[PDB]
């Protein structure tokens, strides 16, 4: 059938996301493009079901997409959210794989209030990448806004009632990607909200420098070189990272390293920090992005770009 979920007429495939099976279509009754992905009906550890329910409770949330539907169809399970656009990463290759100072700092922001938001409901993301902050669709209200996919990873780290913290742990198995990943996922440890912002400041080196150190590393097995990634991350000081670059990204990471297992990060302070560097620059944060030069000054278009 061309149709699932009653509403949504399947489109083309973008088959992103675990190579996860993604669709994109539209809403039979209003024109509205969503986003349709698949999964096989049976499975040990099924992600789907609870990923629906976790971007219900995050509705209404700025940057996180609506879910329209969960359900059957047969021989997988469906998931219809709002459609997007292209992720950072991609992004971040059209522009050369460099973003400005500028264009970091504004995204670095939005990236911690979605983070916030998601700890602000008692969850942690765990898999924090450039591949799954996606802009906006084409002359939307939020076009080159940043906005946060795929909680397949998420967890729970606080009772929502009683606000009282999961207990610290260890021999953790080691999955995510690892080169973003913070130091403390490397030494198996229980993830917890300090995770994800040491996981943001590497993207936001990522982002300025265009590649980080630990990138390249060889190993006979994937355990031996998930464990050289993490040798280098211990090994490289903040301010190495950020030689040249603005020191604020380097007392960035160098401080939510230091975040205590259970403590709630300063969001608004670590905004605060990166902003200033807007302001030693003498630039204004006006929304003006790296991306929507590309082309031109028409942004990124399919048949040029990817
Ligand atoms: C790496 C990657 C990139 C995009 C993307 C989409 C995405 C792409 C474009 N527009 C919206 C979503 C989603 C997605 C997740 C769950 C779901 F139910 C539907 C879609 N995953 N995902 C994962």
């Amino acid at each position: 059938s061309s149709v699932v979920g009653l509403h949504y007429k399947i489109g083309k495939k973008i088959g992103e996301g675990s190579f996860g099976v993604i669709f994109e279509g539209t809403n039979i009754i209003n024109g509205v493009p969503v986003a349709i992905k698949f999964e096989p009906r049976k499975t040990e550890a099924p992600q789907l079901r609870d990923e629906y329910r976790t971007y219900k409770h995050l509705q209404g949330c700025d940057g996180i997409p609506n879910a329209y539907y969960f359900g059957q169809e047969g021989l997988h399970n469906i998931l219809v959210i709002d459609l997007l656009g292209p992720s950072l990463e991609d992004l971040f290759d059209w522009c050369g794989r460099r973003f400005s100072v500028k264009t970091v700092v504004q995204v670095a922001i939005q990236m911690l209030t979605l983070v916030e938001e998601v700890h602000r409901h008692d969850l942690i993301y765990r898999d924090i990448k450039p591949d799954n902050f996606l802009i906006g669709r084409r002359g939307a209200t939020d076009e080159n806004n940043v906005h946060l996919i795929d909680f397949g990873m998420a967890k729970q780290y606080r009772d929502p009632r009683t606000k009282q913290h999961i207990p610290y742990r260890e021999k953790k198995s080691l999955s995510g990607t690892a080169r973003y990943m913070s130091i403390n996922t490397h030494l198996g440890r229980e993830q917890s909200r300090r995770d994800d912002l040491e996981a943001l400041g590497h993207v936001f080196f990522y982002f300025l420098r265009g590649q980080l150190p630990w990138q390249g590393l060889k190993a006979p097995t994937n355990k031996q070189k998930y464990e050289k990634i993490g040798d280098k991350k211990r090994t490289t000081p903040a301010v190495t990272l950020c030689d040249g670059l603005p020191q604020q990204f380097a007392e960035y990471l160098d401080s939510v390293r230091s975040l205590p297992f259970d403590a709630e990060p300063p969001y608004e302070e670590y905004r605060m920090l990166l902003l200033s560097v807007l302001d030693d620059l003498g630039q204004a944060c006006d929304g003006d992005m790296d991306w929507m030069h590309l082309n031109g000054g028409r942004g990124w278009d399919a048949t040029i770009n990817k």
